[PDB]
């Protein structure tokens, strides 16, 4: 399936700490963030995605069109300029963010009724799993 529409509730989060540290997120922010449950709301219409991550203390929204490069400034994360591109590899949605950090980006897919997210930066991978609400 290629349909990521829905409200998705975090049920599993692995190495969130390592990933944030690879992005040079400040220690105090990491200390709180690694504790928190996140919810991801995805609105998808063909290539057009609008996504919104929420937690008690932090939000992170990003909209994109699959196949269309977009310059990104990651304000509420690590405050860097990257060139971002989201494309399909089969049923896996793949984002590459070209910039200072190598191997930076993510992958999303569905297996069964669950959303899987792999976040990458440098040699660090964070893996998250969400259940559909
Ligand atoms: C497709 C999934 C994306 C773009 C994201 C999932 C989680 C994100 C995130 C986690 C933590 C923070 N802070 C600043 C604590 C920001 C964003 S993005």
């Amino acid at each position: 399936t290629r349909d990521f529409n829905g409200t998705w509730e975090m049920e599993s989060n692995e190495n969130f700490e390592g990933w944030m540290k690879a992005l040079d997120i400040d220690f105090a922010t990491r200390k709180i963030a690694v504790r928190l449950t996140f919810t991801e709301v995805i609105d998808q219409d063909g290539d057009n995605f609008k996504t919104k991550a929420t937690s008690t203390f932090w939000n992170y929204d990003v909209d994109f069109t699959v196949g269309v490069e977009f310059d990104e400034y990651t304000k509420s994360l690590d405050n860097r300029h990257v060139k971002a591109l989201v494309t399909w590899e089969g049923d896996v949605l793949v984002c590459v963010q070209k910039g200072e950090k190598e191997n930076r980006g993510w992958k999303k897919w569905i297996e069964g009724d669950k959303l899987y997210l792999e976040l990458t930066c440098g040699d660090q991978v964070c893996r998250q799993v969400f259940k559909k609400k």
